[PDB]
């Protein structure tokens, strides 16, 4: 879902300042965790975006003598590609959202471990 | 190679030993190295995969073409078994090279990161 | 050459000597010659087997255009050419290298900066 | 010029005498001068046969749109790729391109040898 | 002006007298403003000769277009790729446009100046520190 | 406003008096927020004159559009317009003076850190 | 109003020598004044712009009843009007950080001076 992912994303951008030391190394880990939720998001759709392709495919054979014969009412019937693949489709779109949101962390995270840089610095300003 | 242990690899690579900062800060260069290493071998797996793929390319489109719609040839070539297979392999290898260099971000910033807590611990002092 | 020797040859390069920091400082630089040397060699030679592809290609060009391939198809027909497929293959071959070259140098360059880090994080030691 | 003995020249630049930390410190700034020279005239004399090759293209351009052999016009865009003439400036004007991005290198280089020539100086002062 | 002159210049400026290390550091500023200023003028002259350069191209197109030039006229019909590429061929255009190109390398060449002082400025501190060091 | 009024206007600024180092120190961060203000200025104008240019080129666009302009060209011809070039060209003009001011502030940082080395040379030569 | 910014900067970089010590801690407190300043401005014009996309859309919606939507859209008067106002408020940000830095600075001249004095003794 991606609510929470927002929720976890809103989590993790916060600062703990005394360990401000801390958060530097865990700034890095974010941005692995995060890396590794973008991959999978895309390896994900990319077995789903196959998916797609060879159902058009079929659907096209089924829509467009001599050799064997299919029943083409049948055919429509059972295969029902398109109200399948269409289906599955709206779902890769769901997923085409979250990896969005994955983009927006990875873009978050780097500047979130400046910006903690940038409070070390104006605290030592102020000494 | 599997994207699932390179995001495990790099998971172990991007953690930062406290006590070993000076240490990290030159195996973190070679992290760097490590990375870039995989990234070049990764980027010339696909582009031979890519030239093998241009030629099965080439074969389906005589199949398709009878040596049927013209336009109809590019959906189902795209589509077509070998093609599909092919396709599918070098699609995954970018999704790997993706991660490559998404790695070389990260160790570039832990590197910064590095830099950035030595400071706060010589502010400590 | 072969990418992998460049792999192992970067990989040596990038290991640290800390006593020589002083020495691997001045040798860092020598580094970055030494790379952007390999760097533009490199280019240097794409551009010659580029300039052979582009002479095939209007070959293949002619081969294709008759001189009963569609003019759509034409393009990924020639594409797929054997010739032109090898030539191309051998340029984005070289491309390859030329990408790793310019992380080389990325990597020299970060080198230097990790070295400074290291010495100062020693006079904080002191 | 020779793109292998700019390597050479760089080669030799970068060298670093220890003790004459003091006059390289100072030599340092001159190289970059001398190597920013040589930086903008190569791309002065690159935008010359640039121009020239522009020429060509056109000339090329009627020979191939018949302003001898007939070539489709996407395909007039390959074949005066192809163009002997054409091919021979462009391919000239690009091994300029590749020397000047090698003087972009070069002048990088010296920044950063300024730098670790004040690191060098620090560990010096590191001694101490 | 020659870009052969401005390296020649630069070349001049950069030379350090290590006993008016005192007076370069000061010297040093000004040779910013001088070339800052020499900077500015150069882009700014290249400005005029791009508008220049903009109305010779309007003018060319027509040309090209079969819609006239003055009492001339282009016998010939370009095709809009091959528009982009004859105009480029546009002898008065090449001619305005290797000029203006021109000035960009002698302002390109400026920003390396102006580089090149703040390092030196850079030097000039470091050296001082290792005359102390001594 | 002029570019070489600010040119002759910075040559000034930037000059040093060595006995005043201890005046000119505090009056180098005025010279700051004087060009500070010079400089939010001339942008603020520029910005209210990119306006105006905006509206000369829908209304340009609309002479042209039916002015016969190609649909194509549109860009080029328009480039050219006479009211166009001209509010362009001032435009422009201001750019260049924001880009002046952008390097005098750069120059008044860095004459301030080279008045810091110079009080060093003093406390030195003791 | 930006002029009124460049007054209150313009009184804040003098410098009065005798409370140098006064004005270095008072330095600090001028720092915090303009971040406080420069985050203000940047939610500000973060909120004109969320309002500015609305409008953009709007706008869109208007002309589309492609390239020449881009022109003359860039164009449209209410865009404009709040485009105009957006971009304004980045001008004060760049001056606010140019302020900041200017204050960060001051702190390092006054450091300086206080050394030419301690050089008499």
């Amino acid at each position: 879902r991606l609510e929470d992912l927002q929720e976890e994303l809103k989590k993790d951008v916060f600062i703990d300042s005394t360990k401000l030391q801390y958060e530097a190394a865990n700034n890095v880990m974010l941005y692995s965790k995060w890396l590794n939720k973008h991959s999978s998001i895309k390896k994900e759709m990319l077995r789903i975006e196959a998916q797609k392709k060879v159902a058009l495919k079929a659907r096209l054979d089924y829509y467009s003598f001599s050799m064997d014969r299919y029943a083409a009412a049948e055919m429509k019937t059972v295969l029902s590609a398109d109200k399948d693949v269409l289906k599955v489709d709206t779902s890769l779109q769901y997923w085409g959202i979250l990896l969005d949101f994955c983009s927006g962390a990875l873009d978050a995270i780097k500047s979130r471990g400046f910006a903690i840089k940038h409070i070390q610095d104006m605290r030592a300003f102020e000494a």
